[PDB]
């Protein structure tokens, strides 16, 4: 239009980076919506843009970073919208990747932190390839 496909930022970056943040402690979920919140606001050269660096915290090289992600994507998969859905299922496999993460044990944590992330890419999965209302007919 006036506004196009020129519409970058780098700070949507900041955003997802503050939700991935490399503690053993976790971010509330008002920091998560924010991203959901944006996404829904943005259009598609957006969702673009975010859906990497919230994929790509799943390349990153720590238990936390990825796991934060894992508690992120699912929510943000069923609030933001068709785009965004789509976006993460054409970059799923790197959260699969993560079903049977190890890495290495914490002195006091042990494998819990790594362990965080196993269990949780599940859910991802999940929400990456959920159905619109496709439960209910499920049996076990």
């Amino acid at each position: 239009g006036s506004s196009g496909s020129s519409g970058e930022s780098y700070w949507r970056s900041r955003m997802i980076d503050a939700v991935t943040s490399d503690e053993d402690k976790v971010a509330p979920v008002y920091k998560l919506e924010e991203i959901c919140d944006l996404l829904r606001s943005s259009h598609v050269s957006i969702v673009k843009e975010f859906s990497e660096f919230i994929l790509k915290r799943l390349d990153n090289k720590s238990p936390i970073v990825k796991q934060k992600a894992l508690r992120l994507i699912k929510y943000a998969v069923g609030k933001s919208g068709s785009e965004f859905r789509r976006e993460m299922q054409r970059n799923s496999v790197a959260v699969r990747n993560l079903f049977h993460y190890k890495g290495h044990p914490d002195p006091l944590k042990g494998d819990a932190l790594n362990k965080a992330v196993r269990e949780t890419a599940h859910e991802t999965i999940s929400a990456i390839f959920s159905e619109e209302n496709g439960s209910g007919p499920s049996s076990g």
